[PDB]
């Protein structure tokens, strides 16, 4: 079961590298922004799941050495954030094209999703600065029995809130902005509420647990905590592997480039 995620994230992310750098009609500004949250996806579906897998195969102890866990968890916070800002900005980029077009066209340029990626990679390397710097030298927060969990409370608290908390309310002001300003044209616009809805939603449902339930156990019956972690880990990372395809399928060219690629 845990296999599968692995291939359907390499899979789903390679098909929108190649639908992007291969497609003529799909060379623009926004596809530029997707082409940089596949990118994240894409590194975190082959740099972090495998060697997740082989922790949940082997079990908490470790075969690999315990300098490598710092850094391994380095990764986890610097790709998955990555993706949550992508998200957050691509909701307020949308927020910005729906609720004032005109100027959103006026001002749509390819110095803008330059300075998108930058400001966004920036933001996800300075949340997880902290971890290689305090964690390859000491146990604070690589170790803890074993198991090669971050297990800093002063980072895991702190760290969340910047890192999911902040995009998370940003995007729930920004969908109820959102809906509450689209309200022929008008299929359309249902269309794109309906969209906006299932995006939503879907990120909501699959990333909201895992926090959730990783403050509860710094904050609080641990066994069956872990567990549930150990879980919505895995729920998160099954996230990362959908967001290419929900993101994309819904254009008619990204479906096509899908079909064709695929043969
Ligand atoms: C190494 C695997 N692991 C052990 C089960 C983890 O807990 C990893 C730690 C994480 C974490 C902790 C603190 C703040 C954070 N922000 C963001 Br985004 C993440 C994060 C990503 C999150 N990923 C999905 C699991």
């Amino acid at each position: 079961l845990t296999a599968v995620v692995i291939i359907l994230t390499i899979a789903g992310n390679i098909l929108v590298i190649m639908a992007v750098s291969l497609e003529k009609k799909l060379q623009n500004a926004t596809n530029y922004f997707l082409m940089s949250l596949a990118i994240a996806d894409m590194l975190l579906g082959f740099l972090v799941m495998p060697v997740s897998m082989l922790t949940i195969l082997y079990g908490y102890r470790w075969p690999l050495p315990s300098k490598l866990c710092a850094v391994w968890i380095y990764l986890d916070v610097l790709f998955s954030t990555a993706s949550i800002m992508h998200l957050c900005a691509i909701s307020l980029d949308r927020y910005v094209a729906i609720q004032n077009p005109i100027h959103h066209s006026r001002f749509n340029s390819r110095t803008k999703a330059f300075l998108k990626i930058i400001a966004v990679w920036t933001i996800s390397v300075g949340i997880s600065m902290p971890i290689p710097v305090f964690g390859l030298q000491d146990d604070s927060k690589v170790f803890k029995e074993g198991s090669c969990l971050l297990a800093d409370d002063n980072f895991v608290l702190i760290g969340s809130f910047v890192s999911f908390f902040i995009p998370l309310t940003i995007m729930v002001i920004t969908y109820f902005l959102t809906i509450k300003s689209l309200q022929q044209s008008i299929s359309n616009e249902q269309k794109a509420c309906k969209v906006l809805g299932i995006v939503f939603f879907l990120f909501v449902v699959m990333w909201c647990p895992f926090f959730i339930t990783n403050i509860m156990a710094v904050i609080c019956n641990e066994d069956v905590i872990g567990a549930l972690l150990n879980v919505f880990v895995w729920i998160g990372y099954l996230s990362s592997a959908v967001n290419p395809l929900v993101y994309t399928l819904f254009n008619k060219t990204y479906r096509s480039a899908f079909s064709r690629y695929i043969q």
